[PDB]
């Protein structure tokens, strides 16, 4: 139940929507507004500014003039699941408190509705709003270097390819399992109700500390999607006698190649996601999960 | 159950090996020598019989001559992939299919390898049981080709990323539109193939239905569905969606599929004989206990 | 598909869901249609003697004209048609089934303009579906019965595992442990066999289910297999306890060491009129009630 | 990474056999002899001194007089054992190591061969533990019960079930099947597994919820945090009792006004490792459930 802590008052805000989509155009303009009426510099990306839905009007060019790493306070997220993953992506380091709208469609990471957002924005400003530590991966890629933190899982699956993928999976240099089938999801609790969902995985709470392992259509019938403690180090290489190669995903993302001599680690990392909730930790879970998913419906 | 009804004896064999194995040259050769013994016309794979492991070998020069619609009956070396390259190979009334399994046991390769002589010659001479397993003919028409599928027809994204959106059409109307890795329409022989892997049921291949499974769907609750075996199945690319999707035939030709493209399923009425070592049932039963550890 | 009265109906035996003053309104609506026809009404002896139904002296007028049975109309949803077959051991004829409320997956016909929807099937050909069914004999150390459903094989009023044996045409396939198994019917596959992880068939594949209650294996998945097979249940001999069976939430009775139970698809198909035909009816039910798409 | 502190020296022994097995009696009194051999006082269970086997056996009867606030537990059998040790320590229970004489389980890390020597080293030196969570459940009609491995909450001896599950004072859901299988990462690997729970490490701080057999066919099992607290009760509606298992032990009937808690309770259970309690765990699962062949 952590609460919150400025430390000191809030200055910089860097908005990020999902982009590509005509019905978040008008409601980013009006909270731009808002956030700029008060005494907040504003920070949006560099893309955004320039797109020409938003350079053809000129009767936003009045704020347009007013935008502008590590000096982010806070960030709002505009989307559906599909923006604070690329929140996580500007941020390798400490990622500061973000708040996601949902306009439509409901997914996991975004409580906040946008009726009303004016009063909701001065409570999470001014006032104390409950979050929630998402726990994140850091996998590291080694070639025979390349650090990244993911928010919902790492995918090491066949890509273009038809033979069943033959991959060892480690545990503390206790190799634990050769998983044979289109792949494995390993992925963080926030993940859980990601695609890991559909390969069966079971529904983990994001105060759990954990990480999961789960198949994709494993060819043994026996193999389920255990998990394991958050702080072990895993490691995931292709088995020596294994023909074709093996595909690497992080959060839908740069997919990439590992051939017999490269491995990937995962270990939990030691910067956390915090995300706000509308009411408490507890209950907009278990409402997004009817809500998005349907669990009990 | 129907036993066997040769009319004519047996005269033309093909044989098919698994091919890229150096374990399988020997018996291929002792059962090529056995044959070849009886007055027996032999039909072998015009390729086989050019690899440097089957041309080094002089000593097999004897009867390597004596190789060569026509073909009576089929012997199959290897597992769980040699009856689909022999039912790729023959798109009509493909004759009876008995496969040998050396080492690994599969489902559709129920007879051992030792006493082979014994058992070829029970085959020829005397009546066993065998199963009429079902295939699918499956037409893609393009905005014109037609394929034989014993196991599977896949239709999942290819060499690209996203979800995907297709629906899936049954006798004209839309049933339902999967959203996932994509959908593994199989027939029963294939219920214990790639289709189990995505949490399909076991079905035994004397069932007459064809299988629809979803490759992790994005609904929990969408469960893998069997409709009746004289369906006319259709499916076909969402309207409202982007990504492309690849159809895959038992793991052969893939070829992606586009808004204007159109599959359709029907079970086949030229289906695969495959002889039975004791029975069409025990023989099922003990696959599943050894080749998949059913318990 | 093709129904042929031979002789045009004249007896019909209408079948209430019972212990619901919901459906005592429309029984009284349907009741009065069928009798205004020349058409001979059966109905059970005891739903004509509820306080509610004996109370309203207003139905009392056609009370009386209630009394070889030709057509079934059956009210309630999924628990009506059971009890339809129950009275029905032989050539039970064809059923419609009406859903007030809750819409299942035996209940295609919609009681809203029901005069219009009785007449076509009475005069007109309507689509039907042969659902099929399971002539269960037991027998100990004779009670024959008919399922549509399911027959489960569990624990009853005890607490421990079960080590029963399945017997497939004298070839024992699997000796299930857990808490037992749900051979059933395709009928039956959208039921509690569908809730122990079974794949819904659709009721026109010829075919018997096995399916396990939490198994212990891990590898262990529900199987299908021909219709024409004799399965054969029966208590493993290295094993304590006994378990019971169940006939579609029908009488249990406890199975010890020397009895055996014997499941083959019977010669008497249950007949279901449907509505549109017997394809899309079934998906729209998987939808609308089981929500096998959302 | 704690492994173990005993402080003081051992000299209690709650030795604990599964009983009801011939195959169990021989190496219970090898191990008897040896602890006794050493200044160690031995406690047996008081039923366990009267069976027709061990009075016969005069050749026993050398020690069985010396037999007899315990301070470390030995126990013999498979998955079933470590719940009658649950059972009599409702407080703290001290460190239990297991052995499995024949089939393997989950909580029964040692093996039998040379066990005098295996027995040595928990005395005198230090063995990797695993503090498995256990949960501590009040019915209010307050008897408490302290849970390893689950609490299943089903239809019993009557024919489905509407009982809702509250978490920290909210309905998160209404369950409606068999029933529900509420269970610590320990049982993960018990009739949890049956369920189609997933498979929980017993170093994961958390709770499970998982379905027995659900009507609805999207209603995946859920796993809580550890600090939370449960309460299921019947609904008002769908007047039918359930029944209340903990650990298979006394099944209770709930009725409407019936309320059963669930949190997860202070005194864990100490089960000692082999070798260390993430390999031990991947190799329990190999032997006993097959996991992935």
């Amino acid at each position: 139940s952590v609460r919150l802590t400025w430390n000191k008052s809030p200055k910089s805000v860097l908005v990020i929507k999902k982009m590509r989509d005509a019905s978040l155009l008008q409601p980013f303009k009006e909270l731009c507004t808002h956030l700029m009426e008060e005494n907040m510099i504003v920070y949006v990306e560099k893309k955004v500014l320039e797109d020409p839905a938003i350079a053809s009007d000129e009767s936003f060019g009045a704020v347009k003039k007013k935008f502008t790493s590590n000096q982010i306070d806070f960030i709002i997220c505009l989307g559906g699941d599909g923006t604070l993953l690329y929140a996580s992506s500007l941020f390798q380091g400490s990622v500061p408190p973000v708040m996601a709208f949902h306009l439509g469609s409901l997914g996991f990471l975004t409580p906040f509705s946008f009726e009303n957002f004016q009063s909701q924005v001065t409570q999470v400003i001014e006032g104390n709003a409950a979050v929630v530590l998402r726990s994140r991966l850091k996998v590291r890629v080694v070639k025979e270097a390349m650090q990244y933190q993911v928010l919902n899982e790492v995918v090491i699956d066949r890509g273009p390819s038809s033979y069943l993928s033959n991959v060892d999976v480690y545990l503390d240099g206790h190799l634990i399992t050769t998983v044979q089938g289109d792949g494995v999801i390993v992925s963080t609790p926030t993940g859980s109700t990601a695609y890991a969902a559909a390969a069966g995985a079971s529904m983990i709470h994001p105060n759990v500390p954990a990480i999961m392992i789960t198949p994709i259509c494993p060819h043994s019938l026996s193999f389920r999607p255990i998990v394991v403690p958050a702080g072990v180090e895993l490691k995931i290489m292709l088995s020596p006698e294994a023909r074709n190669t093996a595909w690497v995903s992080f959060d839908g993302r740069k997919r990439q190649e590992i051939r017999h001599g490269d491995s990937i680690s995962i270990t939990t990392s030691t910067y956390p996601l915090p995300s706000i909730c509308v009411r408490d930790p507890v209950s907009d879970w278990f409402e997004s999960l009817a809500q998005c998913l349907h669990w009990n419906v």
